[PDB]
């Protein structure tokens, strides 16, 4: 069955980073979207999943998420590989890990466990790796002597603002859960104003791809533990740091197919792990478009650095996913624009690809976190814009640059764009008066191909990871479960860009 969206994306990754095929990106067949029996859309792990209700009484999404995480871990025989953005998983996120690990030990296993979080240079960790190690050992009680732990927090570049941001849970290199969800109880669980977010669950060869990606990060992390400014590392009971846990677990038993879903696994190494793919022939025309609102102080890796692309194929994967849309594109993000300075405010090539689609009559929908959510990351900050015009004005600019004339630019912008801030009910905010925070990193195209993972469309130079799936049947579920309901409530917060009918 054909895959015209994946083929275009694959063409662009082999051109961008051929040397990273098999570790930072990889196409595979034979995957399964891992739904529980009698819950066919249950691969889609949305949270809170309480559409239509400003009081959010029944969080069926959250419940399904925590359950799936517990069960995947409960099935572990050898390896459990976790990555996130610091702080370390707490609350129910942490209980899911501890309970799943106790179940695994009770079935007679001795699992190896790696937990990796990235930390911003400015971010003071309350619970450091050794304390988090000891906490887990304590909750594990007697199970503990059977579990080998590597726990690490890491920053790859203080100067270039790079650290881990991927959110992965890989068990035995065969199941994988990823998406936008950090394991932060106050934002997601214990609150009357829960963050809305989505992960997906999968099994199959694409989970081994995720393991390879985590191995790459752990190779760097184990080596750089000689620099405590970069890596804090705690292991259990004399255990070595385990750079290649996933490779060691895969041995060579070519991954078994579990279904019929084709997938591209695609991540990025941010700054400070590898400078380029020396193997790569990539040589793009970079755009040249100053921003009127903001002039960046830092060297701009998003807009103006060839080598950065070659070690961050996810950037091109996303640009060319959007470029492959023939009919419509839906984007659901925290932000399309970044805080400038220190970062560039937007990705020029992404805005151009969008402008190009607008011009060609492709329907584009952008839904972002409500600007009311502006604030510090990790402390309720879920917006980086003051107004939605910051998105529609940039698009106008690029449309004008692209079409030459300001009238055509207006046809395309007013006829083909839906732009709105997110809501999940008829209320404008949560029943407790807090605005809806959106943390999706989702892009869907033509009701066939979609991306879920941890990579934001706004400029950021982090280690990230995600999956692009091509399957009409899956897209249809995504449409029904998430995108249609999102639009039903968010259309009431639709923006009319300046200059439109």
């Amino acid at each position: 069955p054909p895959t015209p969206h994946l083929d275009a994306i694959e063409r662009s990754l082999r051109d961008t980073s051929p040397g990273l095929e098999g570790s930072v990106w990889q196409r595979t067949d034979g995957n399964r979207l891992d739904a529980p029996d009698g819950d066919p859309a249950g691969w889609l792990l949305q949270t809170p999943g309480c559409w239509g209700d400003a009081g959010c009484k029944d969080r069926a999404g959250t419940r399904r998420l925590l359950d799936k995480m517990t069960r995947n871990i409960a099935d572990a025989r050898h390896t459990v590989d976790i990555s996130s953005l610091a702080p370390f998983p707490n609350g129910g996120f942490e209980d899911a890990v501890v309970d799943g690990l106790k179940a695994s030990v009770a079935a007679g296993h001795s699992p190896r466990v790696r937990i990796l979080v990235g930390a911003a240079p400015i971010y003071h960790l309350n619970v450091v790796p050794s304390r988090y190690r000891d906490e887990l050992i304590g909750k594990l009680g007697a199970a503990a002597g059977k579990v080998t732990l590597n726990v690490a927090s890491m920053t790859t570049s203080k100067t270039s603002l790079s650290w881990n941001h991927s959110k992965l849970l890989v068990v035995d290199g065969k199941t994988a859960i990823t998406g936008g969800i950090n394991g932060w109880k106050d934002d997601y669980l214990d609150t009357a104003h829960p963050v809305s977010d989505v992960d997906m669950a999968l099994s199959g060869p694409a989970a081994r791809s995720a393991g390879k990606y985590l191995d790459t990060l752990w190779d760097w992390t184990c080596r750089n533990a000689s620099d405590p400014a970069k890596v804090w590392l705690a292991t259990s009971n004399g255990a070595s740091c385990m750079p290649s846990m996933e490779q060691d677990e895969a041995g060579s038993a070519p991954a078994e197919p579990t279904g019929d879903v084709p997938v591209i696994a695609v991540g990025g190494l941010g700054v400070g792990i590898k400078e380029s793919d020396p193997s790569s022939g990539y040589h793009p025309d970079l755009p040249t478009a100053p921003d009127t609102k903001c002039t960046v102080g830092l060297h701009d890796n998003t807009n103006a650095d060839r080598d950065y692309d070659t070690v961050n194929p996810e950037e091109n994967a996303l640009r060319s996913l959007i470029a492959s849309a023939r009919s419509h594109v839906e984007i659901s993000q925290q932000d399309l624009n970044a805080t400038c300075p220190p970062l560039p405010r937007y990705d020029i090539r992404t805005y151009d690809t969008l402008a190009g689609k607008l011009a060609a009559g492709v329907k584009v929908r952008i839904v972002v976190s409500d600007p009311a959510n502006r604030g510090a990351v990790g402390s309720g900050g879920y917006s980086q814009i003051k107004s939605l015009d910051e998105i529609s004005d940039t698009l106008r600019t690029r449309l004008v640059a692209l079409t030459g004339d300001n009238e055509k630019a207006s046809r395309a912008l007013c006829g083909n764009l839906q732009l709105a801030s997110f809501r999940s009910s008829d209320a404008a905010k949560w029943a407790d008066g807090k605005p809806y925070a959106l943390h999706h990193k989702l892009v869907s195209v033509d009701d066939s191909a979609f991306y879920i993972g941890s990579k934001n469309l706004y400029p950021a130079w982090l280690q990230d990871f995600g999956y692009i799936v091509e399957s009409p049947a899956a897209a249809q579920q995504l449409k029904t479960e998430l995108l249609d309901p999102e639009w039903k409530y968010s259309q009431q917060a639709a923006a009319t860009p300046a200059g439109c009918p």
